[PDB]
């Protein structure tokens, strides 16, 4: 057939267990309808499409979402918004993200690219046409991108310009790292095991892939250098409660006696920056007993340090903040036309 690029408010759908309690479920389960349960993928033949991850609507909507999904599932005790105020109550809630999948109504149609190293931006020459997005996880985060996909080839690196250095870089994984985060039985002391064998490998595996993008230069990684506790820490939110955790051990150049496993220090905050920029929150304290998420690192969002122009080297630090990026991460594939 034939198509044209357009955009068009989506609709979303689940797996969401009516009888679930878990406030995914819950907000899926009265705003987003079954998944296709035929779900029909067709492969477009001699077609070349030229998709743009930064420009894509679909994190707009998706990112929409996800406030929503928020604002309705989280019950702070007090909520400090623009000189606003509000007390209420706040009970312990059962919080697991559930894959959601995004779906253009009739006249419209989802592209996917399946270039295989296809980095986000240019032409694809594997194009198929979708219904509907995979499954994708809202897993809200800073600098590690978790429970995402891989790219089933190289280690692909992502960035709307990366000759500027105020551009967000999105290095998506080919093997994913497990981050093991535990607080068990201070109260907010908490801690995370990683395997420094896997995660120094796949380290050097970035630091290689960066140098070709940046000719041959020295790869330096560092922990930030100013932001919010949000950002200059690692930063997630697991069954309720929200983990701050220190990157220091992650990105040493050292050992790019270090083969173990690298313990980052942890601390439930329950005093938090909001990510959607409203303010700040306060939430009660941990559930007693074990708090544990066991996670896939899939990618890693990060900072190039400006004015090495002329430098040696090129300094990257762990990022985030915008969590688009993090929608981005999933839905760098797709891209929404009216069939014409
Ligand atoms: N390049 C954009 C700059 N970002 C920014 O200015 N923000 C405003 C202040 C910090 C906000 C934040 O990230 N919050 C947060 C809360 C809970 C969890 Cl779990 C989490 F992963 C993150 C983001
Ligand atoms: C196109 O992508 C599909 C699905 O990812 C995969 O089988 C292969 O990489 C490509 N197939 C053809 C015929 O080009
Ligand atoms: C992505 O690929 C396009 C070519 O399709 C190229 O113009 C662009 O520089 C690439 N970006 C990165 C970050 O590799
Ligand atoms: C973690 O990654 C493995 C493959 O590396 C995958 O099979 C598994 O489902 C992932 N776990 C989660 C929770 O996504
Ligand atoms: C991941 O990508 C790197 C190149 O970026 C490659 O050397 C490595 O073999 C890949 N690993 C897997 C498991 O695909
Ligand atoms: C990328 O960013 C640099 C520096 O901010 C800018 O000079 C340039 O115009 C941008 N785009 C390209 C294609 O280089
Ligand atoms: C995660 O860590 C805890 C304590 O550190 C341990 O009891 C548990 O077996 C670990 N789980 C995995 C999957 O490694
Ligand atoms: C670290 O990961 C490697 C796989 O690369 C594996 O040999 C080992 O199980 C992990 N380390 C520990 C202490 O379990
Ligand atoms: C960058 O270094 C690699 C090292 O393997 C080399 O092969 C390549 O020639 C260098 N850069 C360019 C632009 O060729
Ligand atoms: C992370 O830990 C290092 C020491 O391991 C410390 O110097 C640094 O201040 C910590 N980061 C933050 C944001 O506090
Ligand atoms: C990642 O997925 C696992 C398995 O579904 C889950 O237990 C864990 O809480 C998830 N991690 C985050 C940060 O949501």
């Amino acid at each position: 057939p034939v198509w044209k690029d357009a955009d068009t408010t989506l609709f979303c759908a689940s797996d969401a267990k009516a009888y679930e309690t878990e406030v995914h479920n819950v907000w899926a389960t009265h705003a987003c309808v079954p998944t296709d349960p035929n779900p029909q993928e067709i492969h477009l033949e001699n077609v070349t499409e030229n998709f743009n991850m930064w420009k894509n609507n679909m994190v707009e909507q998706m990112h929409e979402d996800i406030i929503s999904l928020w604002d309705q599932s989280l019950q702070p005790c007090v909520k400090l918004t623009g000189g606003s105020v509000i007390k209420q109550a706040c009970p312990k809630i059962s919080f697991d993200p559930i894959p959601i999948h995004y779906c253009t109504p009739a006249g419209y149609v989802i592209l996917k690219c399946n270039d295989k190293n296809f980095n986000g931006t240019g032409p694809c020459k594997n194009v198929s046409s979708v219904q509907c997005t995979h499954g994708i996880k809202p897993v809200v985060s800073t600098q590690l991108l978790l429970n995402g996909s891989l790219a089933e080839e190289e280690i692909i690196i992502r960035s709307e310009n990366l000759t500027n250095n105020a551009k967000t870089i999105i290095v998506h994984l080919n093997k994913s790292v497990e981050i093991n985060c535990t607080r068990p039985s201070d109260i907010r002391k908490a801690y995370c095991e990683i395997n420094g064998t896997k995660w120094n490998k796949v380290l050097k595996q970035v630091t290689e892939k960066l140098k070709e993008h940046f000719n041959n230069k020295t790869i330096i990684f560092q922990p930030p250098s100013g932001g919010d506790l949000e950002i200059t820490m690692h930063s997630f939110n697991c069954r309720g409660e929200f983990f701050y955790c220190n990157t220091t051990q992650l990105f040493n150049n050292t050992c790019i006696g270090c083969n173990g496993t690298i313990t980052l220090p942890c601390k439930i905050k329950q005093i938090i920056n909001m990510w959607q920029g409203t303010g700040q929150a306060m939430y009660a304290p941990p559930i007693d007993g074990k708090i544990n998420c066991v996670s896939n690192i899939t990618g890693i969002l990060l900072t190039r340090d400006g004015g090495a122009n002329n430098t040696s080297n090129e300094t990257f630090r762990p990022g985030g903040g915008d969590m688009r990026d993090n929608w981005r991460s999933e839905l760098y594939k797709y891209k929404v036309v009216q069939i014409e």
